[PDB]
């Protein structure tokens, strides 16, 4: 094996310098900003890969001049505003310092380069305090110290506690010496954190470059925010994608969903979205509605939009060679990936359907065919897609016959992990070219780094296939799975509720199981039940115990909506998903390592779902502050502790830091049911002298506006004093949208005792009862008032949405 070894000089060139080291090898260095660093390692000298990246869209981060080199007797010195960089000469080694002279990141002896024939590693030492995280959607524990994993999109049905690698591959990880890496190569990585030596850790390819950033942050935010520099922005979805979602192997016809449509809205159970699964197409994969199946595909979701419906239709990236028409039109083209041992069309095996032809998203005319493809459910009304299979399926590590793919841009093995992110590009750009300035929804099993910019994300077919009842521990593993997803950048993500396996044989028996999935599911964005074939995980399936708690957890989602979709353009604008790991909130706190049954939504809300079969509690840590029970308001605990509280069936134990202000809008079936509402604002006051706040954003919800900063914002602030909160209702922001209106706020404010008197600037405020304070708050906006509950525990004071600055003064 080949290393760098002596470093004999080096070469700058604006942001970039090359250390030319032993036997023609050389490593560059690049200076994106002074938090970020491209490194690329080289055997040959060269410099060369055989497609750029696919997921970086941006290399310069602002950084200004050229590279400065020191050179020194026996180092090289760069330093910027953040990092300290040594580089040693005899033999070479990346050393990198913060500002403090801390080491963050060194190359492990005279190994931090391995070329073995083509296969490429990095070695870095490894200290005994240092965890990681991340590397996307993966099982297991959040914390990846002492394991290894593997990018290798796989198909695996009904998959375990610590199976990997599953069906996305997003190879960026964070280190607890905050910095992050990402490995932008292609092919079969494999990161070790400590599983082979406590002295090193590695990442490592069989073949491509040895390109990979290394991202400087003072914390966990930082270092994503540096990411989606690198990556991109997240798209939001339509706002209406954060309400709930419903789906079935067998939603595939038009009676069916017509009677599932009604049976929601009958039951008052909230829902957005009625998916369809992949047998609504007549052939895999020609978007014909199914003809033995759909009488009246455009009535069918014109009916369906009136009742609140949006629809969302699967898509595999394959044509079944019993789809002769669409087969013979797309191997004739050339427009299927290629076998290497023939120069025809791959015969692909397939689930369903027969053999197929895998169709190549990396040639440049595709595009365009499945665009046209595409449109067809799209001009009868349906909102986008689920793009399903794309790892492609049945196409694991120990199929070897799949290497033999011949894509447009590569061979199989360097391909393969960005399949799917090609189809689902394709699918997303054609969308945007098809139906200008407005928000895909898409939704996909198989992905790559950077497909926040293209489509969201579930993670697949989980839970127990040999028994649904003992999918406890799988549902539990959804959890840290989600939460690193979101930390690879989806934070439009959901899981299958019920999990997708498993014969639902005794509903009694599962209502247990499929309450506490639920409502674990409703505090995933993009919430869907799932199952497998005919096995129906509707929410009123289980039980009237069962739908009246589901109804409940669906209703607190629906009602948080305004909250949600704040952090929904928080995730566009920082990176940082809805669902937060405690470490990216709370990184000084190295207990938030280990927790893996609790997340944070947002930095307001602490959700803690129960997770195993038979509890009545939950044990939750709560990190700095003071949090306040969510469910009833009254209950306070100190920070920094476990608790142990109830949680029964009926129960989903959520908590509120102190000071938060929470946004939130009446119960409705679906997103504008009513299009325009009155806001309440939950206000937990913080400490005496401490100002808290909160920035409700709203924008049209479903054009491509947004990513312009076409929006409004409201500032809300709490602060309070000696006998005396201050609330202040910013000025609107506006940045070319307004919100609708006319419409009432009403502000909660959480006290112990009914005030003396209320104020709104100088005028002392009508105290009126309850009701009054109630009455026509969706018709009169010339009311200002308060009211107090004692049983509740809060004053409420109405104020119409003016959109002018307000100070409301409450006196002890
Ligand atoms: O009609 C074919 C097939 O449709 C459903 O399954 C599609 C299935 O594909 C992957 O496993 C995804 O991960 C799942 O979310 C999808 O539901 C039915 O479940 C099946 O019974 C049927 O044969």
């Amino acid at each position: 094996e080949q290393y760098l070894g002596n470093c004999t000089a080096y070469s700058v060139k604006g942001n970039k310098v090359v250390f030319s080291c032993a036997n023609n090898s050389k490593i560059m260095l690049q200076l994106c900003s002074g938090e970020v660093v491209k490194i690329w390692a080289s055997a040959d000298g060269n410099f060369v890969r055989n497609n750029e990246s696919f997921a970086v869209i941006e290399e310069d981060l602002g950084w200004k001049g050229n590279v400065t080199v020191k050179e020194e007797p026996s180092t090289y010195e760069i330093f910027t505003e953040q990092l300290r960089i040594r580089v040693n000469k005899a033999p070479f080694q990346l050393q990198i310092f913060d500002k403090y002279q801390k080491l963050l990141f060194s190359d492990y002896a005279e190994k931090g380069f391995v070329n073995d024939n083509g296969k490429i590693r990095t070695n870095k030492v490894l200290r005994n305090d240092e965890q990681f995280f991340g590397l996307g959607e993966k099982s297991g524990n959040l914390n990846r110290r002492g394991s290894a994993y593997k990018m290798w999109n796989s198909d695996q049905p009904c998959y375990g506690v610590n199976e990997d690698p599953l069906y996305k591959s997003i190879p960026f990880f964070m280190s607890s010496y905050r910095y992050g890496i990402f490995f932008d190569n292609t092919y079969k990585t494999e990161f070790k954190f400590g599983s082979e030596s406590n002295d090193y850790y590695s990442f490592e390819a069989p073949a491509g470059q040895m390109v990979y950033y290394f991202m400087f942050g003072n914390d966990y935010k930082e270092i994503i925010q540096n990411y989606i520099a690198l990556t991109g922005k997240p798209i939001m979805p339509p706002k209406w994608a954060l309400g709930f979602s419903q789906c079935r192997g067998d939603y595939t016809r038009e009676d069916q969903a017509r009677e599932i449509a009604a049976e929601f809205r009958k039951r008052k159970i909230p829902c957005d979205i009625i998916y369809q699964d992949i047998g609504w197409t007549e052939g895999l994969q020609d978007f014909d509605w199914r003809k033995n199946n759909y009488n009246n595909p455009k009535g069918m979701v014109k009916d369906l939009s009136d009742m609140g419906f949006k629809m969302i239709v699967s898509q595999d990236p394959v044509i079944s060679q019993a789809n002769q028409q669409q087969w013979k039109e797309a191997d004739a083209l050339g427009h299927l990936v290629k076998d290497v041992r023939t120069g025809k069309s791959y015969d692909m095996p397939w689930p369903w359907g027969g053999n197929c032809g895998v169709v190549d998203f990396t040639k440049p005319e595709v595009a365009d065919w499945w665009g046209s493809y595409q449109q067809k459910p799209l001009n009868d009304g349906v909102r986008g897609f689920w793009t399903d299979m794309g790892e492609p399926a049945w196409s694991n590590e120990d199929a070897v016959d799949r290497l033999n793919m011949k894509h447009h841009l590569g061979m199989h093995n360097e391909i393969h992990n960005v399949y799917g992110f090609t189809w689902d590009k394709v699918v997303t750009e054609q969308f945007y070219k098809h139906n200008p300035n407005k928000r895909i929804f898409q939704m996909t099993r198989a992905a790559y780094a950077g497909l926040q910019r293209y489509t969201f994300g579930w993670s697949g077919d989980s839970g127990n296939g040999s028994n649904v009842l003992d999918g406890w521990k799988q549902m539990a593993n959804q959890i840290p799975v989600g939460l690193s997803a979101g930390m690879g950048l989806i934070p439009f993500w959901t899981c299958d509720i019920s999990g997708y396996c498993g014969d639902i044989k005794d509903y009694d028996a599962m209502a247990e199981l499929y309450v506490r999935w639920l409502q674990f599911g409703v505090f995933t964005p993009l919430s869907r039940a799932h199952h497998e074939g005919g096995n129906a995980v509707e929410p009123w399936k289980f039980g009237t115990e069962a739908e009246n708690i589901s109804r409940k957890s669906i209703e607190l989602k629906y009602k948080l909506f305004p909250y949600l979709y704040t952090y929904a353009r928080e995730a566009h604008d920082t990176g940082l998903p809805i669902m937060r790991a405690l470490l990216l909130e709370y990184p000084n706190d190295k207990e938030t390592f280990k927790l893996n049954g609790q997340f944070l939504v947002g930095k307001e809300l602490l959700v803690a779902p129960v997770v195993e079969q038979g509890a009545v509690t939950k044990d939750v840590y709560l990190p700095e502050g003071e949090w306040i029970d969510f469910n009833n308001c009254k209950t306070k605990y100190k920070g920094e502790q476990w608790i142990t509280v109830d949680a029964p069936l009926n129960t989903i134990p959520v908590f509120v830091k102190k000071g938060s202000i929470i946004p939130q809008m009446p119960v409705m079936q679906y997103i504008d049911e009513k299009k325009v509402y009155p806001v309440t604002f939950d206000i937990f006051p913080g400490n005496l002298n401490k100002e808290t706040s909160f920035t409700f954003y709203e924008d049209d919800g479903e054009s491509r506006d947004y990513e312009r900063d076409v929006f409004c914002k409201t500032k809300i602030t709490s602060k309070a004093s000696n006998e005396e909160i201050k609330i202040t209702v910013g000025e609107r922001e506006y940045k070319g949208y307004s919100p609708a209106g006319p419409r009432n706020f009403i502000l909660k404010i959480h006290a112990s005792n009914k005030p003396k008197d209320v104020f709104a600037g100088g005028e002392k405020l009508k105290n009126v009862k309850p009701h009054v304070l109630e009455k026509n708050i969706e018709a009169d906006f010339t009311k200002i008032n308060w009211s107090w509950n004692e049983a509740e525990n809060v004053i409420s004071v109405r104020i119409p949405d003016s959109g002018k600055n307000a100070v409301i003064t409450i006196k002890n």
